[PDB]
């Protein structure tokens, strides 16, 4: 006996279906603001002063005194002197082309005037007590011209100093003298 099959044909037709398509994923943000700025500063005009008038000025200045542990209640005034002024020339004739003698140096200076003293007053804390100050300040002042003729002068001060040794010896005069003379007397007939 024997033992056989029997088959047929294969078509191989799948339907498949793998078609992924999910929803998108993005994003979109947007901007948008304001703001405010401020500068409103101080506006003024300019200005300055000026002075230039004649004989030596009055320099007037302004400060607070104090003396001891106490204080001065209001400010002090203070006169100083300074400025300019010309050498005042002014001849009866008044000459000069080429020819001259007397020395060109000229100078200029103001002289002082009457003083004036002032008392301030000192106040103290919670313990002490005030204290009067008196402080001689100038209280006018003249520009008066005046030549001078001074000399000669002196500054610095730089020197030294330096001392050596000292040998030798002294001479050695030698001389050796002899007294020695002949002489004759003897007379005949």
């Amino acid at each position: 006996g024997w033992q056989a099959f029997k088959n047929d044909a294969t078509e191989i037709i799948p339907e498949l279906g793998e078609y992924p398509e999910p929803p998108p994923e993005l994003e979109n943000n947007k901007t948008m603001n304001r703001a405010e700025n401020g500068g409103r500063p101080p506006h003024h005009p300019f200005e300055t002063k000026d002075v230039s008038e004649y004989s030596c000025r009055e320099l007037h200045f302004t400060r607070y005194v104090t003396d001891g542990p106490c204080r001065s209640a209001k400010p002090v005034t203070e006169l100083v002197c300074s400025g300019q002024c010309g050498p005042a020339r002014l001849l009866p004739n008044a000459i000069g082309r080429g020819k001259w003698w007397r020395p060109s140096g000229p100078d200029f200076r103001c002289i002082p005037d009457r003083y004036r003293a002032q008392r301030v007053q000192l106040l103290c804390p919670g313990g002490e007590a005030p204290r009067a100050r008196k402080v001689r300040l100038v209280a006018s002042c003249k520009c008066k011209r005046l030549t001078r003729f001074h000399n000669q002068s002196e500054l610095k001060d730089f020197g030294t100093e330096a001392a050596r040794p000292q040998k030798g010896r002294k001479p050695r005069p030698r001389a050796r003298s002899a007294k020695a003379n002949q002489a004759e007397l003897e007379n005949a007939y």
